[PDB]
C-alpha cells in the first residue's frame, strides 16, 4: 500500500552561491548593502525619507502629497492617521472609529461585524486584554514610523516588467501594519481606474460579516503581528515578475521527461523544503486573503505574511507572467482546509537565509484558468495557455539545469476552476521537463491520482516520449475525443487514450 511512487524525495534537488547584491535598472534595493549582516536588523536606504508620487509607483500614507479636503484647506492625511491612531482602543468600536477617521467615505460601506465578534465573542478577556493592551499599541508604532523603515519609493511590477525588489522583512511589518490600519490612499474605492488592475491591499474586507473562518485568519494574522513587533526580523524578501517574450513550439520540443516523486501524503510547505514550491495562484495575486477567500493559496498567504505585500505592487498578472517570491518566513502551523481552516500554534522557521539573508524558501505565483465549460480545457490555445503559464514560473533565464531544485506541485486550477487533475498532472509535467526541473507531486490524499500520474509518467519515459511526442497526443485527443463532443463529458478519458494511441502505434 506504498504512500509514495518514484524517484525518492531524498534523491530530488533541494536548496541552496550568490552575485553580489546591488541595485540595476531592473533591480530595487531598498536597504544598505554595505551593512547588511548576519543577525543584525537592516539599515534602510536612503537614510532620509524620499517620496515619490507618480502612476509608476506605490502612493505611500506618509506622503506630502497624501491631503484630504477640509472646511475653509487641505489637511494632511498622515497627521489624521497618527491623531487617529494615537488613542487608547479597549472596546473593539474604538478601532472601528480609529479607521473611519481617515477613511471618511467608506464610514458605511465598512462593515467591522468579524473585528467585533472575534474581540467581544471569540476572544477570551485575557486574550483580548493581551489584543488591546500589548499587540495593537505595537502595530500602530511599527505602522507610524513608516517614514523611517521605507525610505526607498517602491516602483509598481507593472503588467510587461521583468523587475525585482528586494527589501527587509522590517520594512514589510510596516508596510503591513499600515495595511492592516487601512492607511494605503487611492485603493479602496471600486470605481477608480488607478489600481482596479491591482489587488486590494487594505485589510478592510477581513473585518467583515460573520464568516466562522475570518476569527482563524485574524489569529493567524495577530500571531505573525505579535512576533514581528516583539523582535524585529533580520531577513530579506526579494519579489521578481517574470514576463516571456519567446514561449515553445510545444508541437515540436525534443526535451525528454524529468524524474517524478508523487504522493497522497505530505504538503508543499513542509516536504518541498528547498524546491520551487508552487502557489496555485488568482491573476490577482493572493486572491482573497484579505476577504472571504480560504483556499490553497489564502492559507499559505495566511501563515507566510510576507507574501500579502506583493498585492501593494503587483499587477494582475497576463498569461505570459508569473510571481516569484523568496526570502518569506512561515509564522504559523496550521489545522484543517477551506471551511475547517483552524489556527494551530506559533511555528517557528528553522530555514537557512543564503547570502542576501534570504530564508531558502522560493514561492512561485502561477494562475490557473477557470473552464467555464469542462471541455474547454482541452481546447489547444487553452493548453498552450496552461503550458505557456507553468513554463514561466519554472524557467530560470540564464541558469544550469544542475543548480535548478525540484518544482514542488500539486492539482493546480482544481476546484472551483473545474481543472481535469490527471490533464493538469501532464501540462507540470511538460512545463517542467521543457524547463530541465524533476517534479515533486502532491496529490492530497488521493491515493488513485498517485498510481495513475506514476503509471503515466513510467509508460511515457520508458517508451521514450519527447514533450513533443507528449503535446502531439493532447492535440489528438481534442481532435478525436472533443472537437465535435456534444455531450458534457467525452465517451473516452485521456490517460486511456494515451497509452491506445501509443500501444496501437
Ligand atoms: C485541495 N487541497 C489542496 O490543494 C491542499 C493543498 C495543501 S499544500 O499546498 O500542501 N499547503 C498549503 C495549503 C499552501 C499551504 C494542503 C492541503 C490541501 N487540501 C486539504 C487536504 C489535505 C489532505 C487530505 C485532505 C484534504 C486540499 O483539499
Amino acid at each position: 500500500d506504498k504512500k509514495w511512487l518514484g524517484t525518492p524525495i531524498e534523491e530530488m534537488r533541494r536548496m541552496p552561491r550568490l552575485p553580489l547584491l546591488r541595485p540595476s535598472a531592473n533591480h530595487t534595493v531598498t536597504i544598505r548593502v554595505d551593512l547588511l549582516r548576519a543577525g543584525e536588523v537592516p539599515k534602510p536606504f536612503p537614510t532620509h525619507y524620499k517620496d515619490l508620487w507618480d502612476n509608476k509607483h506605490v502612493k505611500m500614507p506618509c506622503s506630502e502629497q497624501n491631503l484630504y479636503p477640509v472646511e475653509d484647506t487641505a489637511g494632511s492625511r498622515w497627521e489624521l492617521i497618527q491623531t487617529a491612531l494615537l488613542n487608547k482602543f479597549t472596546r473593539p468600536q474604538n478601532l472601528k472609529d480609529a479607521i473611519l477617521k481617515y477613511n471618511v467615505a467608506y464610514s458605511k460601506k465598512w462593515d467591522f461585524t468579524a473585528l467585533i465578534d472575534f474581540w467581544d465573542k471569540v476572544l477570551e478577556e485575557a486574550e483580548a486584554q493581551h489584543l488591546y493592551q500589548s499587540i495593537l499599541p505595537d502595530m500602530v508604532k511599527i505602522a507610524l514610523c513608516l517614514p523611517n523603515i521605507c525610505t526607498q519609493p517602491i516602483p509598481l511590477l507593472a503588467a510587461a516588467m521583468n523587475h525585482s525588489i528586494t527589501m527587509s522583512q522590517e520594512q514589510i511589518a510596516s508596510l503591513l501594519a499600515n495595511a492592516f490600519f487601512c492607511t494605503f490612499p487611492r485603493r479602496n474605492a471600486k470605481m477608480k481606474s488607478e489600481y482596479s488592475s491591482y489587488p486590494d491591499i487594505n485589510f478592510n474586507r477581513l473585518f467583515e460579516g460573520r464568516s466562522s473562518r475570518k476569527p482563524e485568519k485574524l489569529k493567524t494574522l495577530f500571531c505573525y503581528f505579535r512576533r514581528v513587533t516583539a523582535a524585529a526580523p533580520t531577513g530579506l524578501v526579494t519579489f521578481t515578475r517574470q514576463s516571456l517574450e519567446d514561449f515553445p513550439e510545444w508541437e515540436r520540443c525534443e526535451k525528454p521527461l524529468t524524474r517524478l516523486h508523487v504522493t497522497y501524503e505530505g504538503t508543499i510547505e513542509e516536504n518541498g523544503q528547498g524546491m520551487l514550491q508552487v502557489d496555485f495562484a488568482n491573476r490577482f495575486v493572493g486572491g482573497g486573503v484579505t476577504s472571504a477567500g480560504l483556499v490553497q493559496e489564502e492559507i499559505r498567504f495566511l501563515i507566510n505574511p510576507e507574501l500579502i505585500i506583493s498585492r501593494l505592487f503587483t499587477e494582475v498578472l497576463d498569461h505570459n507572467e508569473c510571481l516569484i517570491i523568496t526570502g518569506t518566513e512561515q509564522y504559523s502551523e496550521y489545522t484543517g482546509y477551506a471551511e475547517t481552516y483552524r489556527w494551530s500554534r506559533s511555528h517557528e522557521d528553522g530555514s537557512e537565509r543564503d547570502d542576501w539573508q534570504r530564508r531558502c524558501t522560493e514561492i512561485v505565483a502561477i494562475d490557473a484558468l477557470h473552464f467555464r465549460r469542462y471541455l474547454d480545457q482541452f481546447v489547444p490555445e487553452k493548453m498552450r495557455r496552461e503550458l505557456n503559464k507553468a513554463y514561466c514560473g519554472f524557467l530560470r533565464p540564464g541558469v544550469s539545469s544542475e543548480n535548478l531544485s525540484a518544482v514542488a506541485t500539486g492539482n493546480w486550477g482544481c476546484g472551483a476552476f473545474g481543472g481535469d487533475a490527471r490533464l493538469k498532472a501532464l501540462i507540470q509535467i511538460l512545463a517542467a521537463a521543457a524547463a530541465e526541473r524533476d517534479v515533486v507531486y502532491f496529490t492530497f490524499g488521493d491515493s488513485e491520482l498517485m498510481r495513475d500520474i506514476y503509471s503515466m509518467h513510467i509508460f511515457l519515459t520508458e517508451r521514450k516520449l519527447t514533450v513533443g511526442d507528449v503535446y502531439k497526443l493532447l492535440l489528438r485527443y481534442y481532435n478525436e475525443e472533443c472537437r465535435n463532443c456534444s455531450t458534457p463529458g467525452p465517451d473516452i478519458k485521456l490517460y486511456p487514450f494515451i497509452y491506445h494511441a501509443v500501444e496501437s502505434c
